């Protein structure tokens, strides 16, 4: 299955980017497959706003589907990578923009 | 008046962006400013859209910048209070990426 698969790759780098806040595993629909997070969230409500914003169309600029996003707050950044089936979300605070490049490409690699 | 020479500039210094839109926060475009010819509106209109998106449940406060990976390049935007700035990048632009995000939170204060 495709949460046995990656667990343990999500897992890892949960430990490898220790500022990393959380990673969720969601079908691109926005259900909830497996999830970590470093403080109690509510995940699926995120995945599920996540999911309408992959949905954005912007027809107008004629460059496709979005396949990737990176989005900074006011607290930190949530990096979203999406294939044909899944999207994986991830966490980070405010001081982590040094790590934003590195978990987008972590998370690339692992839903190629 | 203070913001389109710089819009030139870093279209003069980045060749690979195709294009810069500013516009207000509820998308009336400012100006705009492609290679080709694009309904700058409507894609400003998409991306405020896009800026109202709740995400509470995140408990990270307000979205203030965007970078959106597409089949056929990047889009990058950020807003304030008053303004948000797009720019376009093609597949060949990810080298410019932290570059052009950096500009354009740059000018927007």
């Amino acid at each position: 299955s495709s949460k046995e698969e990656l667990a343990p790759k999500l897992e890892s780098i949960m430990s490898e980017i220790s500022v990393c806040e959380g990673l969720v595993l969601a079908k691109n629909n926005g259900d909830v497959l497996i999830g970590q997070t470093l403080t109690e969230m509510d995940h699926n409500s995120i995945a599920k706003s996540v999911s309408k914003m992959f949905k954005t169309k912007i027809d107008a600029l004629n460059k496709g589907n979005l396949l990737e996003m990176t989005l900074g707050m006011d607290e930190g950044f949530l990096i979203a990578v999406k294939n044909n089936d899944l999207m994986v979300l991830g966490f980070l605070g405010p001081d982590g923009r040094s790590s934003v490049g590195l978990l987008l490409r972590q998370l690339k690699n692992i839903m190629k």
